[PDB]
């Protein structure tokens, strides 16, 4: 689909209210083409229309959109156009989409303003109660170890920072089985000990505010006395049941740049659908997301796993502002994937048919994710602006 | 100096311990050239050496550095090389530097761990007392309005967010006085109301931790019912006298990208020197910083103001991890300028001789600063990666 979008024969430019369509056909007029446009406010459709394409080969057609309805709610307005072929051809069905493009329109930042959670202090854990719910923070590990909705535990594995991915074929960087590229990203990550790095708890305290509870943690990841990453976190659990998570990550400049900076947990839930506001229905990465579109997407959970024959990191969706899985909701500005296979099982399994679904749902939420490359697959091919080289990283997430 | 660095006739590459020098002379051997190298750990010199250059025209010389001393103190090791001409020529004195380059070496992230400040609540202000010191937060404006060291006030103007700069000639985008470019950055900033935008206080509360005090603020900047920017802040005043400031800024995607995202205040101090760990002795911008070097720099305060004949934003230093001015210290990862002229007076004064020094010191500390452009001066010339287009911005600062 990335190939389809980049190779599309119509190119689009949005002046202000005008869409300029350019034909990259050399010989045919656009005689089987219908432009559909839609304006949505973070997934919700506000306006839509249809305009027949009437563009010569290598020519341009100006399409003036009507007066768009400047809404009242906060959020980002998005314009999406798609060229549909209303007639079947010898090679395509009626209604075939041949080209599309999306733009941000006007944005309206929200300035609207929003019991009290109870903090139990044991020597081994911090427990925060609000209503039926509980949050449990292991004071020895420093991680949120368990969550309670009603009577039922929500996690099978604690919420923990993750800096690695199960390596893609581009990460592995081999074209002949007998020759290993020592500059390959997986060779550099393994030699740096990214997959072996142990978290050293630096700080984990709890403070009761007059409207919430604040858990502060700091961890250092180390391999052989070298600190690779430091993760500083604050968890703000308010009376409205939200858990605001702020993460500041420092990466040593001399370590190879990590594949991702995010969080990972094994949810106890196995739900059927994934619902979320972000880029594209399909899998998209920071290096490959131009074909994706921002919208509200809703797919079965099997659709969020790409069954590459050699298993690797897969199924990521970027630009996500909201993710819904069962009763849980995560908001912010993140990338995610979600599936029944941990990154460890993906990395250790040579064939997709040897994968087995693990008992809950593995959730990877990334503030930051490296590009996937692909200029070739036998040398480092992620461009320098798609590498996580900034050294300090910040992201915020809200879970309910 | 940026022109001197980019045009230098020796080019450098650091493999691992080896410096490869490439000559861009066509006709002369490097017969008046001495490479000086120095390794420092955040300004402090650890090792240094001298190596005569012996490179043919268009040739290469490999220089293997000795065993560098792997230090114990946290911080970033930096390698700086400079080519000096030991002999005078007809056009240069003895000791003339003709070329230089700096690299990051190994980094060691710090994982070391560090009374109680008293919070007065009035209806108009929050006041935090610790020792001799006081911090005052205007509850109606939401800003830190005054600071006390001993008996003496430290601010003449409250610490406030700043999203504008006094426009450069490239921002103004005019080459003929009769013709105004409506796409010029200053025209877009003025039409969007960046210079007129009024801060609307959303939130300002205070919470007393068991080791510090936390002031939380949120502001919205608006022009004619459009929210341009939202600034969310936390001020953490601990028992060690530090004030940790965290700022998260949201920018509306439909406003023109702001010239800077930072803080600005008028310090009551007028001190003689500026001392700081960051890029270059000279003024450097995100678009123009390759000639600068990371080191500890110490200049008179007049050296931090560039007296451009048409006054504009000037004197910024990027990549700064620590800034010292009188008894104050700011740490983090910021850009700053410091001078006796506010951005307003710089913007309103047509000639440098019409500037008058204001009573204290104007401090601008930027998390983020736009590039200055200069491909031409009569059209928009800041490249897209040097524009503040990310929409959400985070920076942290510590004032001590």
């Amino acid at each position: 689909t990335e190939a389809k979008h980049q190779q599309q024969f119509f190119q689009f430019r949005l002046s202000g209210q005008t869409i300029e369509v350019t034909s990259e056909y050399l010989f045919r007029h656009s005689d089987n083409e219908l432009l559909h446009w839609m304006v949505a406010l973070d997934g919700k459709p506000l306006a839509s229309g249809e305009v027949p394409l009437d563009v010569a080969p290598q020519g341009k057609q100006l399409i003036e959109l009507p007066e768009l309805p400047q809404p009242e709610s906060a959020g980002q307005l998005w314009l999406t156009v798609r060229v549909v072929q209303p007639n079947a051809t010898a090679w395509s069905e009626a209604g075939h989409i041949s080209a599309w493009q999306q733009w941000r329109l006007a944005e309206n930042l929200s300035v609207t303003l929003p019991a009290i959670p109870h903090l139990t202090t044991s020597e081994m854990d911090f427990c925060i109660e609000l209503g039926n719910k509980r949050w449990q923070f292991n004071r020895q590990s420093g991680f949120l170890s368990q969550m309670w909705i009603g009577d039922k535990k929500q996690l099978l594995t604690p919420l923990r920072d993750q800096f690695t991915r199960a390596p893609l074929d581009n990460d592995i960087g081999v074209s002949e089985a007998t020759r290993i590229d020592p500059n390959a990203w997986v060779e550099r990550w393994k030699a740096a000990g990214h997959y072996q790095a142990e978290a050293a708890l630096l700080q984990c305290t709890a403070d009761t505010l007059a409207d919430a509870v604040l858990i502060t943690t700091a961890h250092a990841w180390q391999h052989q006395g070298k600190t690779l990453f430091i993760s500083r976190k604050t968890y703000r659990i308010d009376g409205s049941g939200q858990m605001a998570i702020t993460v500041d990550v420092e990466v040593a400049s001399d370590t190879p740049h990590p594949a991702r900076i995010g969080l990972n947990c094994q949810l106890a839930q196995v739900a059927e659908r994934v619902n979320w506001l972000g880029l594209g229905p399909q899998e998209n990465y920071p290096d490959r997301l131009t074909a994706a579109c921002f919208d509200r997407w809703d797919l079965p959970l099997s659709d969020m796993y790409t069954p590459y024959v050699f298993p690797s990191e897969n199924g990521l969706r970027c630009g996500t502002r909201e993710l819904n899985y069962g009763p849980h909701q995560w908001r912010g500005d993140f990338q995610f994937n979600i599936s029944r296979y941990s990154q460890q099982q993906l990395m250790e399994t040579s064939h997709r048919h040897l994968l087995h679904a693990e008992e809950g749902t593995w959730l990877n939420i990334d503030g930051f994710h490296m590009g996937i490359g692909g200029d070739d697959s036998w040398s480092p091919s992620v461009s320098a602006e798609l590498q996580l080289s900034a050294g300090r990283y910040h992201y915020q997430l809200v879970w309910c």
